[PDB]
């Protein structure tokens, strides 16, 4: 039943690419906003993450919902590991010169998330005050990371968060993570590894002032250069189905969570988990054979397949830190996982209905 699945990627090919303003109202709030941010003290090295593509989509199948990051680059900081999480950190600096741009968000040796965001959401709050043209609203949600989210017109919602950027080597929780060196090769693994780390503010449960790894660059960077052969993708017969399998992943999952939002057993789950554990099938399948374009149905059951392993044995290692199970019951309870799995099984054995 793999001509179902074209379809549906073809109708989200469709949707994606088809005109739309929203990218152009988005960049114009943004691009206000960084100027507004760089002319204060804190911000002044304020940019984004990525430039040129201000429309990053979290929900593969909401093409109002935008998702930015507002880096800023800091120096010589030191990490400190809070509570052993693996991914969440205390900022301190070694301060070289005291005088850093963000002494005045200092706790001591310890750098306030809570003060930092109050602020970057003051700034921010003070110039989509002073907005011309078109009407934009900030709904100030809990979370620290998106910091806010912006409303554009009645359908564009933009989330941006706040991160730090560290150009020195990652922490030693992720030695052992990102391994695509039977995949993408050892030395792209270096090459990737010498790239800089960031820093979003986050709690790991739902109190204090923590900061998580985000590695959202280099998931872009994987995706796009994804083969074992340097030529996957270019041609035709080295025409692969990983990006598909993605996408549908995802797409299954946004589907469920909609299907379901009134339940709340998914509300956990995120892009995330699907796409952590497409890359630890990436791992196992390394060969670009494994993924032909003609095996698309084949190639999606081993993902789906896979991410029911990880559901009912409680295990989804993150692809960075492999110590941080995202599927602890700490973090998702068993009958939250168990309501997940059933509603998977029965959409593969009705041959995906939210497909329909
Ligand atoms: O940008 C990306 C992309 C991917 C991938 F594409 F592979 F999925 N994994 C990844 N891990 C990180 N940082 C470490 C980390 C992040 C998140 C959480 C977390 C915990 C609980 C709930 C929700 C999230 C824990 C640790 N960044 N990062
Ligand atoms: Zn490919």
């Amino acid at each position: 039943g793999a001509s179902k699945l074209r379809a549906v990627l073809e109708k989200l090919k469709l949707s994606r690419d088809d005109i739309s303003t929203a990218a152009g109202m988005v960049k114009g709030v943004v691009d206000h906003l960084l100027l507004r941010l760089k002319c204060d003290s804190a911000f002044r090295g304020v940019g984004l993450l990525n430039t040129g593509s201000y429309y990053e989509h979290v929900k593969i199948s909401a093409p109002n919902e935008f998702d930015v990051m507002f880096k800023l680059e800091v120096p010589r900081i030191q990490l400190e590991e809070y509570s052993n999480t693996r991914a969440y950190y205390f900022v301190k600096f070694k301060r070289n010169p005291k005088e850093n741009p963000l002494s005045q968000f200092l706790e001591g040796e310890i750098l306030s998330a809570s003060k930092m965001l109050s602020k970057f959401r003051k700034i921010i709050k003070e110039e989509i005050n002073d907005i011309k043209d078109t009407d934009v609203i900030m709904k100030r949600k809990r979370g620290g990371s998106p910091a806010v989210t912006l409303l554009i017109s009645e359908k564009i919602s933009v989330d941006i968060t706040l991160a730090l950027e560290s150009k020195s080597s990652w922490p030693a929780s992720t030695q052992e993570g990102l391994r695509i060196q039977n995949w993408l090769s050892a030395k792209v693994r270096k090459q990737l590894r010498l790239k800089p780390f960031y820093l979003v503010p986050k709690h790991a449960k739902e109190q204090e002032e923590t900061w998580r790894l985000s590695f959202s660059h280099i998931e872009k960077e994987i995706l796009n250069n994804h083969g074992k052969s340097k030529t996957c993708c270019e041609n035709k017969e080295e025409k692969c189905c990983r990006k598909d399998c993605l996408k549908l992943m995802k797409y299954l999952l946004e589907q469920l969570k909609e299907r379901f939002k009134d339940k709340k057993h998914l509300d956990k789950f995120s892009s995330y988990h699907v796409k952590t554990a497409f890359f630890h099938v990436c791992t196992q399948n390394p060969q670009d054979s494994q993924w032909d374009r003609k095996d698309l149905g084949l190639c999606f059951d081993n993902c789906v397949t896979y991410f029911l392993q990880c559901l009912r044995t409680e295990k989804l290692e993150n692809y960075f830190i492999p110590e941080f199970n995202l599927f602890s019951s700490n973090l998702i309870d068993k009958r939250s996982k168990e309501f997940l799995t059933k509603q998977i099984e029965y959409e593969r054995n009705n041959e995906f209905p939210v497909f329909d």
